[PDB]
């Protein structure tokens, strides 16, 4: 086994930019309900996962099936490493512009996480265990929460 290093606040995995091919790859445009892309969106009811749904909209839960697969091999990871604790979404998909120009998070490819019990200081942990469960970019960007998101199905050929 490996000892499991947690990221430092700010740092990143791998340590390229999110929007490289080695890691999420590009930005395709922002996903709207009324948008055909809307169909790449499938939402999330893992009942070992909590989703914040602060819009009360249920978008926190809609992401891309990759999404939808590390985000639940994670869920397993963290209530491996914390027994009673459970992986928490704070922000999924945004309908809203919250974030910068090109996010992830307008088409379901990036979920801010944290733990359930919102213990800060599990989050340097918690990143290194999505770096584990296969995410394809994870950032420590906040003190608040942990980044994370997934290459789309569309750079195959
Ligand atoms: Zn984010």
């Amino acid at each position: 086994p490996r000892k499991l290093v947690p990221l430092a606040y700010k740092q990143f995995s791998p340590n390229v930019p999110e929007k490289t091919l080695g890691a999420s790859g590009r930005y395709e445009g922002k996903i709207a309900r009324s948008s055909e892309r809307f169909k790449e969106l499938t939402p999330n009811y893992n009942p070992d996962i909590i989703f914040k749904d602060e819009e009360n909209t249920g978008a926190d839960r809609l992401m891309t099936q990759r999404c939808k697969d590390r985000l639940n091999s994670l869920a397993i990871s963290v209530m491996n490493q914390w027994p009673g604790v459970k992986l928490r979404v704070t922000e999924g998909w945004d309908e809203d512009g919250h974030h910068s120009e090109e996010s992830l998070h307008y088409e379901g490819r990036a979920v801010d996480i944290t733990t359930s019990d919102r213990d800060r200081n599990k989050y340097g942990l918690l990143a290194r265990l999505a770096v584990e469960a296969g995410f394809d970019w994870v950032y420590y960007e906040s003190k608040a929460h942990v980044h994370c998101s997934v290459k789309s199905e569309h750079s195959a050929a």
